[PDB]
């Protein structure tokens, strides 16, 4: 079924996870390095690229930071695989790992630093598909033999489509991404989409709420730019991000149990190999 917002506070989600008996989880990070990032900051980031580095934090950095402050507990070893995608070296075909021989990030401090070290060495390209980052997360979950993971994707949300067409028919990047979201539901994987820039967000909301062919609701959408733009403290913006990020975790974790996915190896998950980072 489709999972509504069933928690109105951060504490409520805590308690549901407590009743759910969650003992173990890990995180995987995916970052959109597609070229749309250069204009999806028109309204929300002062006509600067969403990946532009300067004296002020860009929205990817804010997301990397807020994520580190709020969601940290959900990676049991503070060791996080990270992956870029959409850059010139992977296009809509591959991902690349943040580090040469697979090595993971030591906490989100490193994710922020490694992100800073990397993004201006990149050619932002495309097209935009989520199929490779999601298939990479699948391989990850499959190799740990069914250990529960949450995939956090930070992206401007503009998966490649055509403007008109209004067909309601899917581009190749739309079909491969949807086919991935459906395939991922045969594994203990939660997907969390952290959306930055101006949007529009109608596709991300479709991924969140309306993907009939999947076995359970495995996708959540977070409008980061909405949460940040609001009228309140920095504290309460972080609580709000965390509630939004975690809103579907308890149902989805229970689904991985009731659908027999947790700790179960699927056996039909193709082994995706990440590319090394295209950097120095
Ligand atoms: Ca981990
Ligand atoms: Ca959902
Ligand atoms: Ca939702
Ligand atoms: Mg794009």
């Amino acid at each position: 079924s489709k999972i509504s917002d069933n928690y109105s506070s951060l504490l409520q989600v805590s308690e549901a996870l407590g009743r759910a008996g969650l003992e173990s989880s890990n995180l995987i990070v995916g970052i959109d390095f597609t070229k749309s990032n250069e204009w999806t900051g028109a309204k929300s980031f002062n006509r600067k690229s969403l990946h532009h580095l300067s004296n002020t934090p860009n929205p990817y950095e804010q997301a990397i930071t807020i994520i580190g402050r709020t969601l940290a507990a959900f990676d049991e070893g503070n060791l996080i695989p990270c992956y870029g995608f959409g850059d010139a070296s992977t296009h809509d075909q591959d991902v690349f790992s943040f580090y040469p021989e697979g090595r993971f990030c030591n906490g989100f401090e490193e994710v922020l630093a490694r992100y800073r070290e990397i993004v201006p060495q990149l050619k932002l390209a495309g097209p935009t598909s989520f199929a490779p980052i999601i298939e990479m997360a699948m391989t990850v979950v499959e190799q740990s033999s069914g250990q529960y993971h949450v995939l956090v994707i930070i992206a401007d949300g503009q998966v490649t489509r055509s403007v008109d067409t209004e067909h309601g028919r899917l581009s190749p990047q739309e079909q491969k991404t949807v086919d991935a979201i459906v395939k991922a539901s045969t594994l203990p994987l939660s997907i969390v989409l952290v959306g930055v820039g101006d949007g529009p967000w109608d596709m991300m909301q479709e991924f969140d709420d309306n993907i009939p062919a999947r076995a359970f609701d495995n996708f959540q959408f977070v409008n980061f730019t909405e949460i940040m733009s609001k009228n309140k403290d920095q504290s309460r913006k972080e609580t709000e991000f965390a509630l939004s990020a975690l809103m579907e975790i308890p149902p989805q974790y229970k689904a991985t149990i009731e659908l027999n996915l947790l700790g179960v190896r699927n056996g039909n998950i193709p082994q995706r190999i990440p590319l090394p980072p295209p950097v120095q």
